[PDB]
C-alpha cells in the first residue's frame, strides 16, 4: 500500500489484540519521512534491509539491518533514507488506537 | 540470559506498555523447544538467523531469515533446531502479564 515517503504491508491484519498492529514499511528511495509524533502508541521497529539516519528526540542513528529501535509516545521522530535502496523494517505499534500522529 | 534449551535478552526492559514485551531469543544448537500453549499471551517472531522447524498448531513450518509468525494464546507451538547455528528470533509478546506457558 502506497503512502507517498513510505509503502505499508499490513502483518496478520485483524489477529493482533486491540491496542496492538504489525506491518512491514519500506521508506522510499532517496526520501525524508519528516519529524512527527504519535500522541499515544508506541512504535518498535526492527530494520531488515537499507540504511538511513533515524531521528528520535535529539539523537540521529546509522540504521542499519538488525538494528531495533524504540520510539515512544510524543518523541518526535524522522527518517532520512540517503540511499537507492528502499529502507525497510519491521513495525509493531503498541497502545495503538488509531492514526495519532502529528506532523511538523 | 540461559533457559536450558534457549537463551533470551530482554529489550528496552521496563520501557513498553503494561501488557507487551520484547526480546531475543536464540534456540541453542540442534535442540527441540517442546510443545507448549500460552493462556493468554500472544506471540509474534522475527526470524534473524538460523533455521528450524517450527510447530503451530497442526502445521510445521521451515522457519528461515526474515519469515515472520504470529502465536495466538492456547495455541501449541514447538521449535527443532535441527542446525549446529542458534535459531534467533525477535519476539514481541502481546497481551503479556506474566509466565502463562502450559508445557506438555
Ligand atoms: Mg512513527
Ligand atoms: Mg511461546
Amino acid at each position: 500500500i502506497d503512502r507517498g515517503t513510505y509503502r505499508k504491508a499490513p502483518l496478520f491484519e485483524g489477529e493482533l489484540p486491540e491496542g496492538s498492529y504489525a506491518q512491514i514499511v519500506e521508506i522510499k528511495p532517496k526520501q525524508t519521512v519528516p519529524k512527527h509524533y504519535h500522541e499515544k502508541q508506541y512504535e518498535l521497529f526492527y530494520i531488515i534491509s537499507g540504511q538511513a539516519k533515524l531521528g528520535i528526540e535529539e539523537r540521529e542513528y546509522d540504521a542499519k539491518p538488525g538494528d531495533i529501535f524504540l520510539v515512544k509516545p510524543k518523541t518526535v521522530h524522522w527518517v532520512v533514507n540517503k540511499k537507492e535502496e528502499p529502507f525497510r523494517l519491521f513495525v509493531i505499534k503498541l497502545n495503538y488506537f488509531g492514526d495519532d500522529s502529528v506532523w511538523l
